[PDB]
């Protein structure tokens, strides 16, 4: 899907949409490394020392879901995926709800994705969490309110956006999804689903190369 098609996709669902260069982010773009979490698009600030790794709605919770994965035996295979594939994995909470903290997963265990098609997860926020530390991922914790003003969706391939919790933003590494073969279309859509549904904004700008 090219970066007009994702503009296209928003705009369908009622969203702001702009292409955008990778100059006009220039000392905020990020090269992943390995270290760093694979972890949620959340705008807040957290207690993460694991810096500079990929973005997608609820941390790993967005691979799980893409692929309609419910148990527990099959998050924790997730985990192991990613941590296979150059990234630390992680999945979060937050000191306001605890694990009920991450906004995606909360809209997944509470059935908001009904009718798009997916099934619920087989776990509750606390359980799943357990699963990733288990399996040898990493909880993140948030603090804080949600005050994100725009949707960032980078396209740059190894590249990432980090939180700034004095003006935040929502951030989407795009690029990740095909890089864990997943169906992108289906992963952005849900992803703008997300925002709509947190209450967030309808807002995005595409970072290309």
């Amino acid at each position: 899907i090219s970066p007009a098609q994702i503009a296209e996709a928003l705009q369908g669902r009622g969203w702001d949409a702009e292409i955008v260069t990778d100059a006009s982010m220039a000392g905020q773009l990020v090269d992943v490394r390995p270290e760093g979490i694979l972890k949620c698009v959340d705008g807040r600030g957290s207690d993460n020392t694991r810096m500079g790794g990929p973005k997608m709605p609820g941390g790993i919770y967005a691979i799980a879901h893409n692929r309609g994965v419910t148990s527990i035996e099959g998050l924790k295979q997730i985990t192991k995926e990613v941590a296979s594939k150059g990234h630390l994995p992680s999945v979060h909470g937050d000191h306001s709800s605890d694990m009920l903290g991450c906004g995606f997963f909360k809209l997944w265990v509470t059935g908001r994705f009904d009718d798009m098609g997916y099934p619920r997860p087989q776990f509750d926020a606390d359980q799943g969490a357990n699963a990733v530390k288990d399996a040898g991922g990493i909880i993140e914790m948030h603090h804080g309110s949600h005050t994100e003003k725009v949707v960032y969706i980078n396209l740059l391939a190894n590249k990432t956006l980090e939180p700034n919790e004095n003006d935040q933003r929502f951030i989407v590494d795009g690029w990740a999804a095909d890089k864990f073969g997943l169906d992108v279309p289906k992963f952005l859509i849900a992803a703008a689903a997300t925002v709509e549904m947190l209450g967030g904004p309808k807002n995005a700008k595409i970072v290309v190369p």
